[PDB]
């Protein structure tokens, strides 16, 4: 106690349900890590998410290489060496530092994050990271003449890093392009980094720790690696305790084995947060739900596999850090109409609130334990997401084509519900139609 009291106002800004307090269920893993981290007692995510008086009382009971992460995206590059729909693209937009000061805090970062300046080798036991050093990252400068022609250059940019196909054996996997326009305090910078070495978060990251460096202020040491966070899990896969979560969840899942981006209406985002505090889950949860049955009623199925996309920073020392952690687990959705709505999504916020408890598990594992009970692999073919001084913006330019059929991401901007499916299956008019069918039904549901 007074430590619960810290780490909830921490998270939440104020004083202590947590979901209704303003939470959800990332910033309920963020505070039982750091709740972990001191106290050394680890209270599973099911039994708290699923009040301060609460927590307190599970408190009380509760006792004092590359990563498979990386290599799966790595591993994939090498079967398709000229697929360049690995290649991340981000712009940040800076107002308020010279070109001098950019360009020595790109230096600072690159220095400290490992990730952005390694060569990877094939290995007999699996690839082998070298780091670099951070002056082999290319580093262009140019001056534009004025704000349209800094446009022209940073499009022209990102043609270019777009086709690019990294030589990820001898080169740095990471390049920018520093743009700066004459008589303006804005400059443009477009990193373009192989999704081997970096993810989503890390783009916050990198931003965050910009912004800090251009104002002004110092950076911590880093508590981690991503060699170290490869090494904790070679030892955790050595032990056993990922597989047997892995097998666990194969019992379940054994006999299942184009852009569009669209404001989410205010009163489908109301309706999606009504139906979360009623049934005791996330927002996400009611959003997950609806998609699966829609997705579930086009297809003509009455069990659907939804892959969830996941950070994947399990522990605290991991939060900080530049590289790929994201993971991609599954969730069997069983569309059963004898049951109760509420009861469809307690079912669903749990199983998701299992997942992000053991996010450290990866989709191989999963993978394995379903071969080793017969079935050939785990077909996802459908996925759910969620996304003073110096001003820096980063967004991601998003990868063309898709991976995976259909793909739904939320991101808290109102809610923008982003629609990415693979053409030939589901092209523009077909999402719209989901997009449509999906709102309707979170309405119905609510
Ligand atoms: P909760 O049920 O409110 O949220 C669900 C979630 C924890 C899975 C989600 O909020 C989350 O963890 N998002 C992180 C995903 C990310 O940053 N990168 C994925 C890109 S592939």
């Amino acid at each position: 106690e007074q430590a619960l009291h810290q780490a909830w106002q921490a998270q939440l800004g104020a004083p202590p349900g947590f979901y209704a307090a303003g939470g959800d269920s990332l910033r309920a893993v963020h505070l039982l890590a750091t709740l972990r981290q001191r106290l050394s007692r680890r209270v599973p995510l099911q039994a708290f998410a699923g009040t301060p008086e609460a927590l307190l009382e599970l408190l009380r009971q509760a006792a004092p290489g590359l990563s498979l992460a990386e290599r799966r995206l790595w591993v994939a590059q090498q079967l398709a060496p000229e697929d360049t729909s690995y290649n991340l693209l981000a712009h940040l937009r800076i107002v308020g530092a010279t070109a001098d000061a950019i360009e020595q805090a790109l230096r600072q970062l690159l220095e400290r994050h490992v990730a952005l300046r390694r060569r990877v080798e094939t290995g007999v036991d699996g690839p082998q990271p070298h780091a670099l050093a951070a002056h082999a990252v290319p580093l262009q400068r140019l001056l534009a003449s004025d704000a349209v022609h800094a446009e022209r250059l940073l499009e022209d940019g990102v043609r270019r890093e777009g086709a690019r196909v990294f030589d990820l054996a001898h080169e740095a996997p990471a390049r920018l392009l520093l743009v700066v326009t004459r008589d303006s305090a804005r400059a443009d910078l477009l990193l373009s980094v192989h999704h081997y070495a970096f993810d989503d978060v890390s783009l916050a990251v990198f931003a965050a720790e910009l912004k800090t460096l251009l104002d002004g202020g110092r950076l911590g040491v880093l508590a981690s690696t991503p060699e170290q966070v490869a090494a904790r899990e070679r030892a955790a896969l050595a032990s056993g305790r990922l597989d047997r979560v892995a097998e666990r969840w194969a019992e379940r899942l054994l006999p299942l084995a184009q852009r569009l981006a669209l404001p989410v209406s205010a009163a489908v985002h109301a309706a999606c947060r009504a139906l979360a505090e009623r049934t005791s889950v996330s927002p996400f949860s009611a959003a997950l739900q609806a998609f699966a049955e829609v997705l579930g009623a086009e297809l003509g199925v009455d069990d659907l596999l939804v892959g969830v996309a996941l950070a994947g920073r399990s522990r605290l020392e991991m939060q900080g850090l530049v590289g790929c952690f994201v993971n991609l687990l599954p969730l069997a959705v069983g569309l059963r109409p004898e049951q109760s709505v509420e009861w469809r999504l307690r079912q669903v916020g749990h199983d998701l609130l299992e997942l992000l408890e053991h996010q450290d598990v990866p989709l191989e594992c999963v993978t394995q334990a379903l071969r080793q009970r017969g079935a050939s692999g785990l077909p996802i073919r459908i996925a759910c997401g969620a996304h003073a001084g110096v001003r820096v913006e980063a967004d991601f330019i998003p990868v063309p084509g898709a991976r995976l059929d259909l793909t739904l991401w939320l991101e808290d901007q109102g809610w923008l519900a982003v629609w990415t499916g693979v053409s030939a299956i589901f092209d523009l008019h077909r999402i719209e139609r989901l997009h449509q069918a999906w709102e309707r039904r979170l309405l119905a549901n609510a």
